[PDB]
């Protein structure tokens, strides 16, 4: 049969292959054949799971430990989950620095979606009074999401210079500052 | 001789060729041969001016009417120059929507550099008292730059739905809000 070849296990092995190749080879130069070769699979197996290497990369980001951790973020585990999330990206420094340098828009889009939702969910915990209309919640959630991605991409692009805890505090600062803006529109 | 082939005129004609092709063909599918063909030039002429099509695209953004307008932005012409800048991008909707959809990180990087500098220059006009240290000026200039790019890329990606004047007001809002944050760090 084709049970194992069509399994989630194989699909995860393919993402793992990509991450391994990115340690020796620029993402732009990576081909499907390279991926199936290092994974010990055939081409038909690859195209069962993914349409192309950008679909695979998108899936890899979405199913990475950073993203799994981020979905379950509450206010109670925020400090711990964000820090853990950044450390996980750094543990895979080569893969991230490679793929982001090739096309940062893919990770940026993914991380912005997540931080946007995070902030909209946050409004619902702290604004039961609906003092902030939907237009302004959306505006500031997006602003927050742009900042989070800007900080993340920059950190990765420049080679993970700052400590993860330092980046974690910057992301919090953006959260603290955005909430403050969202509740200070009629300041004048 | 090769005077005209090596001129700024030819270089501008090449960027113009790219923008024309982007109206009929996805940027990913555009090759050098397509560019030299529509420009009526040869390959050796292209590589005199550019290393590749991404170098050309980067140059095209940098030398576009939006960027020329933006360099000369003061506070006195801000309202007028920003609006004009956005209208110019919309006048070239097909080219921008095409290339940004292919790789938004190129335009994002370009526009973030510009808005960052704009904001740092702004600090020098309004903070002679140096109440804001360099670390915090940089932090908020970057935050501002991330927002400006996020707004621009989104507007382009979604097909230029909002009026240019509406986007112009959002960018101003980000400027007004960032300055306010930069002067409200010890709020508690």
């Amino acid at each position: 049969s084709n049970a194992m070849a069509e399994s989630l296990i194989t699909k995860k092995a393919i993402a793992g292959g990509l991450m391994e190749l990115c340690q020796h080879k620029r993402f732009e130069k990576i081909s499907i054949a390279d991926i199936t070769n290092i994974c010990g699979l055939n081409r038909q197996t690859f195209y069962y799971h993914f349409t192309d290497k950008y679909d695979l990369l998108t899936w890899t980001y979405e199913n990475d430990f950073f993203h799994c951790l981020a979905d379950g973020i509450t206010l109670g585990n925020w400090d711990k989950h964000v820090l853990k999330m950044l450390e996980s990206i750094k543990e895979n420094a080569d893969f991230y620095k490679n793929t982001v340098s090739a096309d940062a828009s893919i990770l940026s889009f993914c991380f912005s979606k997540l931080t946007n939702s995070l902030f909209m969910d946050l409004f619902e915990k702290i604004d039961t009074n609906a003092t902030v209309n939907e237009a302004d919640r959306v505006f500031y959630a997006e602003f927050f999401s742009y900042g989070c991605s800007g900080v993340l991409i920059k950190w990765i692009t420049r080679g993970f210079k700052e400590a993860p805890e330092t980046i974690a505090n910057q992301l919090f600062r953006l959260a603290k500052d955005t909430e403050f803006l969202a509740n200070s529109m009629y300041r004048e």
